[PDB]
């Protein structure tokens, strides 16, 4: 429903009150953009390089997961910067990953190493603001997001309605 718009200088961050270590994530997000490159969503930790990161890369969705052994990647979809709405879904259960764009093929991967837990303090959109161990800085997002759900939490609406205490943002709500 509720759309959040980003002009390249805008962000929305969920800055969680205590560190999280998750064994599994289910993330879904609708987006629309003209840009071939740009952050969609990333988890960040103040204390490590761990991440579950989605971005546009050459018009594809690129998923990067780093649980402690280093970044591994998976791509799905193409020509997505057509300024039409697209959906992306990620499901991680320990070492197992699935990435699907527009309810097309589920792209699968298996993580290397013994790590199953993702450390994060923040869920970031628009701009990655916690950058210290940030492996590389994605371009800031220029476009629109809708229906961000992260482990059952519809953060655009939760933030819009002040239903949680954790949001920081300067992106623009609309429809
Ligand atoms: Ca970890």
């Amino acid at each position: 429903a509720t759309v959040l718009s980003y002009d390249g200088s805008m962000f929305m961050k969920i800055q969680l009150p205590v560190v999280m270590h998750t064994e599994a994530e289910d993330v879904s997000l609708r987006f629309r953009s003209q840009r071939a490159y740009g952050i969609l969503m990333a988890t960040t930790s103040r204390d490590s390089a761990d991440t579950l990161r989605l971005e546009l890369d050459a018009g594809r969705v690129k998923l990067t997961v780093n649980l402690g052994k280093g970044p591994e990647t998976l791509f799905a979809g193409y020509n997505l910067n057509d300024n039409e709405w697209h959906t992306v879904r990620v499901v991680r259960r320990g070492k197992s990953l699935k990435l699907t764009v527009d309810d097309q093929q589920a792209m699968t991967g298996q993580m290397a190493g013994d790590h199953t837990r993702l450390e994060f303090h923040n869920i970031e959109t628009g701009i990655i603001t916690e950058r210290r161990y940030l492996s590389s800085v994605p371009s800031n997002f220029i476009g629109h997001l809708q229906s961000l759900t992260f482990n059952g939490m519809a953060y655009i609406d939760l933030c819009k309605n002040g239903d949680i205490d954790y949001c920081e943002l300067n992106a623009r709500f609309g429809f």
